[PDB]
C-alpha cells in the first residue's frame, strides 16, 4: 500500500530520455538514462527501464521475450521508481586529467 504510493509519486517526474542514477538496495549507484516508465507484463506496478552507460544491467530491453526499450545485452534494467532519480547526472568517465 504504502510502496506504491511512494513509486507512484516518485514516477511522475521521471520521463524518457532524461539521465538518470539508479540505487538498488545496497549495490552501487549506476548511471544511464530512462528509456521507459510505465506497466510492463511481468508484474503490476510502474517499472523504469534504463539503459545503463555500463554494462551493468540484466536484460537487452526485453524481458520475458517481450521488448521494452532497445540496448546492447546487459545494457538494460528495470527497477522501481523509489530507486530512480532523475536530473543532471553525467556519464562517470576521465579521458584525461
Amino acid at each position: 500500500n504504502e510502496s506504491d504510493k511512494l513509486n507512484e509519486e516518485a514516477a511522475k517526474n521521471i520521463m524518457v530520455g532524461n539521465r538518470c542514477e539508479v540505487t538498488v538496495g545496497a549495490q552501487m549507484a549506476r548511471r544511464g538514462e530512462v528509456a521507459y516508465v510505465g506497466a510492463t507484463k511481468f508484474k503490476e506496478g510502474v517499472w523504469v527501464g534504463v539503459k545503463y552507460d555500463e554494462p551493468v544491467g540484466k536484460n537487452d530491453g526485453s524481458v520475458a521475450g517481450v521488448r521494452y526499450f532497445d540496448c546492447d545485452p546487459k545494457y538494460g534494467g528495470f527497477v522501481r521508481p523509489v530507486d530512480v532519480k532523475v536530473g543532471d547526472f553525467p556519464e562517470l568517465s576521465i579521458d584525461e586529467i
